[PDB]
């Protein structure tokens, strides 16, 4: 059996970046869904530590947050970075990214009709740090930080897909970030899971906006 | 060679600021007063258009959490091993999340959801006052028997809300006494009462 289980709703949501890092690194995991009913009867939210999902176990060690779960990944595979310098700059893209997913939520579940326009105008302003990140870092040719994968470039990988989808076209202005985007999406284990039912019958939000 | 480069506030930087302090560390603090970041040059030059910036030697760090765990893994405060540094982090992620929270109540609608807020505080506390007990009984730190980042950072959030609702620790007796514990630290302490702590504001629009 395997050592590590994923519990979350029917989405991708908050998981899709670690379901990716573990299918890229060839890691099994289990997954235990979680239906709306089942939630609603309100017993599994009482017993997570600030009454929410995604939860996530490793033999017995128990984990909540999703940026959590990322980093401990990040920490026992090695995709944290070849020294401090490193990491402290996968920790700087990771925030950013998780900045703007944040404000990406609020917007699909709080105004996507009335704020839609205004996000997608916004945008540029809010990619251009991570093409500035990436032309910094031998020339935008390999990954968000240093020579190998870290964690979080899964999670703007993530980030970036879920963004062509709301505005088609956004990373057209952004030569590296389109370029990013086209390698990591090509790398063998993620395009055959990128490609799978597992990944693609999933819906990107709980409320069916996108 | 740290430099933190701020507002003239507490806000984000009070958690890494009490770190250093106790820790026995020297910064130097360069602020940025609001006619300097309004002229718009520091601004555009900061990664995500905003502050804290933070220097140690050459290298140039942004976002609170990024410098909290960067001081966190170089100075040792993160946990003897890995399965602690995942809890240290799952602390600090809750704890993020509540100030998020805060702010949003300080700077978007103070007057209006103050009482709903401070209704619901005792739910958000309440999962803090959980870990504590799963350790040691909440004799000692938040995660494992040694100071972590987490712990300045859980510190700040709640010294803070005691100043915005006075008295709503006394329902949690690990969370009371977690903060008279760590706030009679020698530096800490030393730190809490200096006019470089004391005479700032803990927020940019004067509500608290
Ligand atoms: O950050 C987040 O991930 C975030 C997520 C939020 N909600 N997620 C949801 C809400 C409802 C569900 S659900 O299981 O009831 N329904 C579903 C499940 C699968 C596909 C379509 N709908 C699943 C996920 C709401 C606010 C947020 O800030
Ligand atoms: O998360 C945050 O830190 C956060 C911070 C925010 N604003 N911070 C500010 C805003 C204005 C200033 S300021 O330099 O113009 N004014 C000041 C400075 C010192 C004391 C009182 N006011 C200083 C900090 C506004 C929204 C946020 O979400
Ligand atoms: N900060 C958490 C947020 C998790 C979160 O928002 N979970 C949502 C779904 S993705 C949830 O559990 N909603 C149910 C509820 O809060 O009632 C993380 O990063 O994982
Ligand atoms: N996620 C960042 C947020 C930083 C932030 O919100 N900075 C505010 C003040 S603390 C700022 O620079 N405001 C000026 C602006 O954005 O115009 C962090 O944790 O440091």
């Amino acid at each position: 059996m395997p050592p590590y289980t994923v519990v979350y709703f029917p989405v991708r949501g908050r998981c899709a970046a670690l379901r990716m890092l573990l299918a890229d690194q060839g890691q099994s995991w289990k997954e235990e869904v979680v239906t709306v009913e089942t939630w609603q009867e309100g017993s599994l939210k009482a017993s997570c530590l600030y009454g929410q999902l995604p939860k996530f176990q490793d033999g017995d060690l128990t984990l909540y947050q999703s940026n959590t779960i990322l980093r401990h990944l990040g920490r026992t595979l090695g995709l944290y970075g070849k020294d401090q310098q490193e990491a402290a700059l996968v920790d700087m893209v990771n925030d950013g990214v998780e900045d703007l997913r944040c404000k990406y939520i609020s917007l699909i579940y709080t105004n996507y009709e009335a704020g839609k326009d205004d996000y997608v105008k916004a945008l540029p302003g809010q990619l251009k740090p991570f093409e500035t990140l990436l032309s910094q870092n031998q020339g935008g040719k390999t990954f968000i930080v240093g020579d190998q994968i870290s964690f979080a470039d899964y999670n703007l990988l993530d980030l970036l897909l879920i963004h062509e989808v709301l505005a088609p076209g956004c990373l057209d202005a952004f030569p590296l970030l389109s370029a990013y985007v086209g390698r990591l999406s090509a790398r063998p284990k993620l395009k055959a899971f990128l490609a799978s039912p597992e990944y693609v019958n999933l819906p990107i939000n709980g409320n069916g906006k996108q």
